[PDB]
């Protein structure tokens, strides 16, 4: 997190991440249409001609201060092509809290498990462990009949139980219920060490 005195604004980064096609996008789109005009910025995405980046920030109107500051949520999506790791921990670098989203179809948990231990990997070259850190997954694409079960997706990829949540990211289903989730963790954090 970053402090600015200026502003008496604490700024936490959020980062959703996954596999490619997951959901990720989507996340950031609904949170980003259902979110009050007056209190976020511009959505801004970085696109190439294989990949892109999607972030924004805004500032919950709700949410009570800690210590005078308000607190101001940047939330970024990750590129999902094998030859963007490089700017994936760039956008780790500060990281506050992290969301798996995980493509539930049967299809891509192979690739969810590879996203997962390359969330790990990342964040360890960092010098962080993702069981100490706020951190909630998300099993997106409930919808679809090839979803497997949650039980199954638990057992691959969250044996230590942190918080989880599903969800149909185009309708909205779980959407701000992981967020809210994550941003809570987060600021417990920031009322204490
Ligand atoms: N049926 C279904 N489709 C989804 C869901 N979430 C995302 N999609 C679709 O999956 C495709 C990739 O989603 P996107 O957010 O762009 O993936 P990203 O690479 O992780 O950002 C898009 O065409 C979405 O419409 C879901 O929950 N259910």
């Amino acid at each position: 997190s970053f402090i600015n005195y200026s502003s008496r604004e604490i700024n936490c980064k959020i980062v959703y991440y996954g596999p490619g096609l997951c959901g990720k996008t989507t996340n950031l789109q609904y949170i980003y249409n259902k979110t009050a005009a007056e209190t976020k910025g511009k959505l801004i995405s970085l696109s190439t001609e294989t990949d892109r980046t999607l972030f924004f920030d805004f500032l919950p109107l709700s949410l009570g201060e800690i210590r005078g500051f308000k607190t101001r949520f940047h939330l970024y999506t990750v590129p999902g092509q094998v030859f963007y790791d490089a700017s994936r921990k760039l956008i780790l670098k500060g990281v506050d809290g992290v969301v798996f989203v995980a493509d539930s179809q049967i299809e891509r948990m192979e690739a969810n498990m590879e996203s997962l231990e390359n969330l790990r990997i990342n964040l360890a070259e960092q010098g962080y462990d993702l069981n100490k850190i706020p951190y909630v997954i998300q099993y997106n694409k409930r919808d679809l009949p090839n979803a497997v079960t949650v039980e199954e997706m638990r057992k691959a990829l969250n044996h230590r139980n942190i918080p989880e949540y599903q969800a149909v990211a185009p309708t909205g289903v779980g959407v701000f219920d992981t967020l809210k989730a994550v941003a809570k963790l987060v600021l417990t954090e920031l009322k204490k060490g």
